[PDB]
């Protein structure tokens, strides 16, 4: 019987001893249709958003390039590994240095593999996270 209790304060010592948990306890995960209507991703896992800390309709709308989360300071053999791979879509992992909402940053894996039907055939596309560089 949880009470609504119209109060209000600060409490992020405990709670965020969990979001550093959450970066694995729940990982990350995102698929894309071959159809993009606006060359996006289709689906984004909880995580992603919680990753990027933007909002839901900022994160379900966005390349599953990175784009939004790589520089002119950042690795371009990100940019090419995810653009040559999804011209091909075949299974390719390329690691990308991104930022975070609390300033931080750190490198992550993506995955690149096509998800086929019970006749093998190619309709949309599947991409996972790996940390590999968690600075």
């Amino acid at each position: 019987m949880p009470v609504r209790r119209g109060h209000v304060a600060p409490q992020n010592t405990f709670l965020d001893t969990i979001i550093r948990k959450f970066e694995g306890q729940s990982r990350k995960f995102i698929i894309a249709n071959a159809r993009v209507e606006n060359c996006a991703v289709i689906y984004c896992n909880d995580g992603f958003c919680e990753l990027c800390g933007y909002s839901r309709a900022e994160v379900m709308q966005r390349p599953c390039t990175c784009d939004f989360l790589h520089g002119p300071r950042t690795q371009r053999r990100a940019a090419a590994q995810i653009a040559q791979a999804l011209l091909g879509a075949e299974e390719r992992k390329v690691e990308i240095a991104f930022y975070r909402k609390d300033g931080s940053c750190f490198l992550c894996l993506v995955d690149v593999v096509p998800v086929k039907n019970e006749d093998g055939a190619v309709i949309m596309f599947i991409l996972n996270f790996e940390v590999v560089m968690e600075k």
